[PDB]
This record gives structure tokens, sequence and C-alpha cells, in this order.
């Protein structure tokens, strides 16, 4: 399939080169596949989720995504017109309040409560997490993740904002889920993005349109707009039954692109999310 004047980095992720805006994907879509979106909710109405977006959990007086943040991620994993794996089943567990923020032992929370939610869902390709949140390193926050993705959900996580290693942020610091930097649209290292040897992938993350609150869109940068668009990769991955939610992240790495990334500094990994379509 082919979807002309694509988002560029729905074109970024299934080209071998910068500078083009059609993104191609096999039709399956992620059918069959869910994706867990942990934050400020996701406003399910939104026309571009066509149904398929729902809210399971939420800490807070309402389920309603107030801020956007969470509606643009789930945007970029799933929507029609702004995601990756178009087809994919989206479930919102809000963990940030309408400002953006969250605390710890609810982040800890809503992550368990996926580990276990899953089993109540029907996702017979497979189940993705994304994080596009972090703050300061915490080892419980860490054990956490590690948690969700032994249970079997393959977890990508955002790097964060910080020009730093992420080596010294929760969850991005967790070796054994996918730590997801971000990249712009021509081939940088976005100004923003931490780096290090944790890090496992990049993903587009600077200037990203997708869904927002009140039916409408934006575009947005971070490194939380660059992990959805591996969380979205996995899933279509794991309905095309090229890998599974364990094997993922180190499949997605295996099959990057290499190399073509500038700015990456010494020890992080060059490599960008790419689905290896061939039309």
């Amino acid at each position: 399939a082919a979807q002309t004047n694509a988002p560029w980095g729905l074109a970024r992720i299934s080209s071998t080169s910068p500078g083009t805006s059609t993104y191609y994907y096999d039709e399956s879509a992620g059918q069959g596949s869910c994706v867990y979106v942990i934050d400020t909710g996701i406003e399910a109405s939104h026309p571009e989720f066509e149904g398929r977006a729902q809210m399971v959990k939420t800490y807070y007086y309402s389920s309603r995504d107030g801020n956007g943040h969470g509606t643009h991620c789930a945007g970029t994993v799933g929507s029609r017109t702004y995601g990756v794996a178009k087809k994919t089943q989206l479930f919102g567990v809000k963990v940030l309040d309408d400002n953006g923020s969250g605390q710890y032992s609810t982040i800890i929370a809503g992550m368990d409560f996926v580990a276990s939610d899953k089993n109540n869902r029907n996702c017979p390709k497979g189940v993705v997490a994304s994080l596009s949140l972090g703050g300061g390193y915490s080892s419980s926050v860490n054990s956490a993740a590690a948690r969700l993705q032994s249970s079997g959900v393959m977890v990508a996580v955002a790097a964060g904002n910080n020009n730093a290693d992420a080596r010294n942020y929760s969850p991005a610091s967790e070796p054994s889920v996918c730590t997801v930097g971000a990249s712009d649209r021509y081939d940088r290292r976005s100004s923003f993005s931490n780096y290090g040897s944790v890090l496992d992938i990049f993903g587009p993350g600077t200037d990203i349109l997708s869904t927002w609150i009140g039916g409408s869109t934006r575009s947005i940068s971070g490194t939380s707009m660059a992990t959805p668009h591996v969380a979205g990769l996995a899933a279509y991955l794991m309905t095309l039954g090229k890998t599974t939610a364990a094997s993922a992240c180190r499949y997605i790495a295996d099959t990057a692109n290499k190399g073509d990334l500038s700015n990456i500094p010494f020890g992080t990994v060059n490599l960008l999310a790419y689905n290896n379509y061939q039309a």
C-alpha cells in the first residue's frame, strides 16, 4: 500500500533515503495487534481513530485527554492518516494528568496494569506498549518497565529531551526495553534528543504531524513523537509475523537504516527505524 503526501516521518520509516513523502507498507497494517499508549489519555472519538481506540484505565477524575500529548502519540501509532500501524487496536492508559505530569508510583501501577490487562484483550498478533514519558533515574521505574517487557509486551520508551546521556533517566535507562531517540527530516539527530549506549534506535521526532484533542491535528517535536513510530512499527512487524514482542527491538535494530544520521555521538547507535517494505 502507498499513502501519498504522508507526514515525513511515515515516509521516512519506509524509505532508504530522506526527502520523500509517500509511506509504503503492507496492507495488513498491524491488524490483530494491540498497542497501549501510556500517557495523558486518548481522544478515542477522533475520526482519525475509526473506532479502533479506547480508554481502558485512568488514575484521575477522567479518562479523557485534556492535554493532547497522548492523543498525538496514539495518532502516530495507529491513526488512519498519521499512523504507522493503521489497523492496530489502541488502548489508552492515563497515567499523566492534563498538565502532562505524573507520579512515578502511578506510572509504575500503569505498567503493571498493562502487563495484566493484555490478558483481557484480543491481540493474536502481539502486544506493544508506548511510553512517551520519563524523569530522573529510578530503579523501581526501570524494574516496572522490565516486568512489562518480560510479560510479553514490546515496550518502547522515549530517550528523553535533555540533549544528555539517557543513562540518567527512567524508564529510558532500562536495558531490556527499546529506548528511542529522535531524528529530523534531514537525518540529523534532533537537537533535544538524548543519546548514549542505552539507546536502541532512532525514529522521526522533529516536526511530527499527528492527531490532537478537539478533533484537530498539529505538528510537535520530541522523543515522545519518535517512540510511537517505533511502537507502531513493532506492531506492524508482529502482525506480519516477522518478529515477536521479546525480539522486536533487536529485529528493528537488525533491519534499521545504518550509519545515515548526523550528529550521533561516538558510542550511540546510528540506526534509524525502517520497515523494509518492498512494494
